[PDB]
């Protein structure tokens, strides 16, 4: 019952559905020379559920020194055990409260830390880099990834992957605050939805979710996609093509005068990762600067791939695990050249 691709954004975003197609790289090649972000639906059913769940990641790690981020003022909590984040993950009454007792929204900041993914733990690292797709860009040895290939006149991503677990943004006023705010990478990336936690306690959360899809601007296939097929959708990304980057420079450059920061006239805001683009911002973009982007709901196993120079930005909508990998494709790399 299933086709080999479909499209999102109004024809704007191919999706890719069956991960492990031999044949994907040729319908993929074309929009991504482009500079367009591409989605693969399905990689879920192709790992192995139980090294994914919060549950496990508490009991086998849970007695490591991490610190936290508050999402809705970034305040920093240091030096805590894991296992109190990843104990309220799911069930809020476990969550850790602010001072005036809300269940607070925490992401968890570099876990594992550096490069320490494949030591840490080696059989999530093997489930995953086996049922990436598109294997000649994403996988570390690809004939289509340059990243081992290149000379230090170029700039080389960390060996990866890397984890971003965060809770879900749950109030009207958590509309306006990123779980990731917008910046951008020299390297491509491929960011793959392994696990969505969707809450008990204050379970019942279901229709500001809603909202802030609408509001997100997303298209009307993927409005489906909750109502028809009943897929946990887990993040709302805003990705912009590389060739607008400067154009979104100009436009956090006056908001943050209009605002009274003091900046000078060259400061990088996209460098700064301190901008959100809410619902005002991003329809300024379009209206003011004529810079149209893609929004994009990540569903549990989607695989976002973000090409190298595209600034992004991520708000989720629960509580999410994603696994992200670099790579080094032959079409951008011009984003990390050294010179000229
Ligand atoms: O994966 C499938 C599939 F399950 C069914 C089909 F009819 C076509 C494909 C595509 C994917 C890329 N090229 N073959
Ligand atoms: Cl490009
Ligand atoms: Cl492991
Ligand atoms: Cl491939
Ligand atoms: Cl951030
Ligand atoms: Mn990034």
């Amino acid at each position: 019952s299933m086709t080999s691709h479909s499209w999102l954004c109004d024809g704007r975003l191919l999706c890719l559905h069956d991960p492990s197609n031999k044949n994907n790289w040729k319908i993929f090649r074309e929009c991504w020379k482009q500079g367009q972000p591409v989605l693969v639906s399905g990689v879920h059913k192709k790992l192995k559920s139980e090294l994914w769940k919060p549950e496990a990641f508490s009991q086998e790690f849970g007695d490591q020194d991490v610190d936290l981020v508050n999402c809705r003022n970034c305040a920093i909590i240091s030096d805590v055990k894991v296992r109190d984040f990843w104990d309220g993950f799911e069930i809020i009454c476990k969550r850790l409260r602010s001072e005036d007792g809300q269940p607070m929204v925490l992401k968890l900041k570099d876990w594992p830390p550096g490069e320490d993914f494949r030591d840490m733990m080696p059989t999530r690292f093997e489930d995953l880099m086996e049922n990436l797709p598109l294997p000649e860009y994403t996988k570390r040895d690809g004939r289509l990834n340059l990243a081992s290939r290149l000379p230090s006149y170029f700039v080389r991503p960390d060996l990866g992957p890397k984890m971003y677990n965060a809770y879900g943004l749950i109030t009207a006023e958590d509309r306006r605050v990123g779980t990731t705010n917008l910046h951008l990478d020299v390297s491509d990336a491929v960011n793959v939805m392994v696990y969505v936690g969707i809450p008990i306690g204050e379970g019942a959360h279901d229709e500001e979710v809603l909202k802030t899809i609408d509001e997100g601007d997303a298209d009307e296939v993927t409005k489906e996609r909750i109502h028809d097929h009943k897929e946990k959708p887990g993040a709302l990304w805003h990705i912009y093509a590389a060739k607008d980057a400067e154009k979104i420079r100009e436009l956090l450059r006056k908001v943050g005068e209009e605002q009274g920061q003091e900046n000078p006239p060259d400061h990088d805001p996209i460098h700064d990762q301190s901008w959100y683009l809410d619902q005002t911002l991003r329809k300024r973009l379009y209206e003011e600067y004529g810079v149209q982007g893609w929004a994009i709901v990540q569903f549990l196993g989607d695989a976002v791939f973000i090409p190298a120079g595209a600034p992004h930005q991520v708000h989720n909508l629960y509580s999410c695990i994603k696994v992200a990998e670099d790579f080094v494709s032959p079409e951008h790399v011009k984003h990390c050249f050294r010179l000229t």
